[PDB]
C-alpha cells in the first residue's frame, strides 16, 4: 500500500509520521486521530506529490 506522510508543525511540539493505506483519504483518518489525541489539531493540507498531510496548529 501506499505511504503517506504527517508533517505536525506544532507551536511546541513538532515531528513527523507515517502510515500505509489504500488511499490518502483512508491514511487521513489515522493522521485525523494522531494530531487530535496529542493536541496539535490545526490547519490541514494535502500534497498529492509526495502523498504528505500537514497540520499547522
Amino acid at each position: 500500500m501506499d505511504t503517506y506522510k504527517l508533517i505536525l508543525n506544532g507551536k511546541t511540539l513538532k515531528g513527523e509520521t507515517t502510515t500505509e493505506a489504500v488511499d490518502a483519504a483512508t491514511a487521513e483518518k489515522v493522521f485525523k486521530q494522531y494530531a487530535n489525541e496529542h493536541g496539535v489539531d490545526g490547519e490541514w493540507t494535502y500534497d498529492p506529490e509526495t502523498k504528505t498531510f500537514t497540520v499547522t496548529e
